[PDB]
């Protein structure tokens, strides 16, 4: 009856309902290490069918630009991550895992050897602040990558989708919104280059394009989304043409047969274009109720909606939907906290 509550093959995934966990970075992961204290959150949200998918994870030592956010490019990353993966699968969970590189959002403190983050220019960010007393960045600003090294970050994605695997995940998102690295060299205000991965709209996406395909390679299409945010500007990353990056990009992966085009709702023609381009599973995200998203599903506006901060705060989010129960509040304060438990596992099922 409910909208959201109805079943939808996602390529050759069955997911009974369209409500979706939502990638939500909680900084939990010490050391860059998947912890096992995840197991238990990442298990109390999955439901026979519901599709899940992590927190950022980095590609790389370089990838990070906050404290605690888990990788999966060593092997000892991998390891971490099976038992996560695990107990998701044992409630019957597709699960997948949301690759990252921050780029520019980051400073030297992140980077191995102190160096400076790395990004498609150095164009400082928010160069207004800086922490608390030293007159120093708090965004370190970045040094802009040579050409003889990008195919070699390229294949950081495509290692973190192998990674991915070996750890048991059902597929890879390319995390390409949210002004982090992908997301950079999309947008026009950051990308200034004046070789073939910058300056014009095709020079821009071709590091996107080619993140894409060397995923896809790896590990199939089929098992591949990517998250784009065109209409946003989070860390200084809005484009001037925001219409026109969205459907060149969705139009473009067409061609590469990927499962899933994921992407965030701006202030609120949008997301529309995008959607009858690519032909797979469209994702909605951003600021959705229940009753938001009953309705896109309802006029076939999206296929799924990913909420984020409701299910963050009810493990049981698609039953509270299917019934119209209330919602948990969500905790602000304890988004980002460093606890195990407190704000991350002990918001409560329906009594
Ligand atoms: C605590 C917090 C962490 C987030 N971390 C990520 C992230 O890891 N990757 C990402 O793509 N989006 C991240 N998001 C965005 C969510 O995935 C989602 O788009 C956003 O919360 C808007 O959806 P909502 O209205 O359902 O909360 C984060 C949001 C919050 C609140």
């Amino acid at each position: 009856s409910v909208p959201l509550l109805t079943p939808y093959k996602m390529g050759r995934f069955n997911l009974s309902h369209r409500v979706v966990l939502a990638p939500l970075t909680r900084q939990r992961s010490y050391g860059n290490v998947p912890q096992p204290h995840a197991a238990i959150y990442y298990s109390q949200r999955t439901t026979p069918g519901g599709f899940l998918i992590t927190e950022a994870t980095g590609v790389s030592d370089t990838a990070q630009g906050y404290q605690d956010t888990p990788g999966i490019w060593t092997k000892e990353h991998v390891e971490a991550w099976k038992p996560i993966v695990d107990a998701v699968h044992a409630k019957g969970g597709i699960f997948f895992c949301q690759i990252w590189h921050v780029g520019r959002v980051s400073n030297s403190g992140f980077q191995p050897n102190g160096k400076a983050p790395i990004s498609c220019s150095d164009k400082p960010l928010m160069p207004q602040i800086r922490s608390n007393g030293i007159d120093e960045a708090l965004f370190t600003p970045p040094r802009r990558l040579g050409i003889e090294e990008i195919p070699g970050i390229v294949n950081d994605f495509r290692l973190a989708a192998r990674n991915a695997m070996e750890a048991g995940f059902d597929g890879v998102e390319i995390h390409g919104a949210n002004g982090y690295l992908i997301d950079q060299f999309m947008k026009d205000t950051v990308n200034d280059r004046t070789d073939e991965y910058g300056g014009s709209l095709q020079n821009r996406c071709k590091f996107p394009l080619e993140i894409v395909d060397a995923v896809a390679k790896e590990i199939g299409p089929d098992r591949v989304g990517i998250r784009l945010s065109p209409f946003a500007d989070y860390m200084e990353s809005g484009d001037t043409n925001p219409g026109a990056l969205g459907l060149y990009m969705a139009e473009s992966l067409n061609k590469y047969g990927i499962l899933y085009c994921h992407v965030i709702e701006a202030r609120m023609h949008t997301l529309m274009p995008m959607r009858k381009a690519f032909k797979g599973t469209f994702i909605s995200a951003g600021g959705f109720t229940r009753e938001d998203g009953n309705e896109a599903v309802s006029k076939g506006r999206t296929d799924l909606v990913a909420y984020g901060r409701w299910f963050l705060a009810n493990p049981d989010l698609p039953k509270r939907f299917q019934v119209d129960a209330p919602l948990n509040k969500y905790d602000r304060p304890t988004f980002y906290t460093s606890d195990p438990v407190v704000g991350y596992t002990d918001y409560p099922f329906l009594e």
